[PDB]
């Protein structure tokens, strides 16, 4: 009963302002991406820009929390998600032709605006991206377009799941199995109401069918692969975590207890990167993650040589229709695929207005 929702104009404003910041920071990072650029540097730049820009709004409200909802993550080629290296980790240096996914989130007073975008590094003027890179990027963006049209009051999450499989297969691509798009609420990045990608038979049973409703907010997250779509851990150090306020445990080590306290104060229940702490965080993390006080956002990979594309946007289900508050700077004429959507209903859906 105490929820602040988009029924309130002020709440819509807070979402829109966080969305404007997310959009601006994303575009800055895309422009800063060129051959030879350090992924660590881009992650640090993104996060700092989020803090600086949120610092400049609602200045008179000195107690209002605002800042990072999802730390800047830059996941290249077959890397799926959540790459945000520690200073001590192996960095990654961008190469011409790399496929890059930038994923980040901003919050204003707990209202979250998440965005992610895919592009290719240093595409030359007057050329197009072709091949499997083009296939997977076009597939992922058409999945995003389909979701923009289908995530509306009265529709079912299952409709989205089905459409995504049809679109992706049109390009001989596969949405990554089991990945979720969450409803957002104030202070809640991971609402239990979700859209699931390409669920296994077991995932279909464990996942709840649901109907979208007016005043709900979603961070729609499309991740599509040129390969089988069964993402796996590959020994990469997890750096992104979130506190889970539903779980409690009295920690045995003073370092763990103090780390717990610092996490709660600084981040509440927003995902954060360990780079925000490096040694003393590493030990505190161990006990907290072990007893489920922190949830990891692991770095997952598709098969070597394959490509994973992503588009994520946040949408407000307003009485007058869906209102998207974030998006990436997608240029369709850049991508040429041998394939196209052939399905009549799907083609109709994609040509219709959003």
């Amino acid at each position: 009963q105490q929820e602040q929702t988009i029924a309130e104009d002020l709440v819509v404003t807070k979402y829109k302002m966080g969305g404007d910041i997310a959009n601006r920071v994303l575009r800055s990072l895309v422009e800063a991406s060129s051959s030879g650029v350090s992924v660590l540097s881009l992650c640090e730049k993104g996060d700092a820009m989020i803090m600086e820009e949120t610092g400049k709004i609602f200045k008179k409200e000195k107690e209002m929390k605002k800042g990072i909802a999802f730390p800047t993550s830059i996941s290249v080629n077959n890397c799926v998600c959540h790459f945000s290296p520690l200073k001590s980790d192996q960095d990654y240096i961008l190469k011409e032709g790399d496929l890059v996914k930038i994923d980040l989130g901003v919050h204003v007073d707990g209202f979250i605006a998440n965005v992610a975008h895919t592009f290719v590094v240093d595409v030359a003027q007057g050329t197009q991206v072709t091949g499997r890179k083009a296939d997977v990027i076009k597939a992922a963006h058409l999945c995003a377009e389909a979701a923009l049209r289908l995530v509306k009051p009265g529709n079912q999450n299952t409709q989205v799941t089905e459409a995504w499989n049809k679109v992706a297969h049109s390009f001989n691509c596969t949405p990554i199995e089991g990945m979720l798009s969450h409803q957002l609420k104030q202070h809640v990045i991971d609402g239990e109401k979700t859209i699931i990608q390409n669920p296994t038979d077991q995932q279909k049973k464990d996942h709840e069918k649901a109907e979208f409703e007016v005043h709900e907010v979603y961070a729609v997250d499309v991740l599509v692969s040129s390969g089988e779509g069964k993402a796996k851990d590959a020994g990469q150090r997890t750096t992104i975590y979130k506190r889970d306020p539903s779980k409690q445990y009295g920690l045995k080590m003073k370092t763990s207890r103090a780390f717990f306290s610092e996490v709660e104060r600084r981040f509440d229940a927003m995902p954060f990167t360990l780079r925000a702490f490096e040694k003393k965080a590493r030990m505190g993390v161990v006990e907290c993650a072990k007893h489920e006080l922190l949830q990891p956002f692991n770095v997952l990979y598709e098969k070597e040589g394959e490509f994973v594309a992503q588009f994520k946007f946040t949408v407000l289900l307003m009485p007058n229709g869906p209102m998207r508050i974030t998006s990436g700077p997608f240029e369709p004429d850049l991508y040429k695929s041998e394939m196209e959507v052939q399905d009549a209903e799907l083609k109709a859906l994609l040509q219709s207005s959003a």
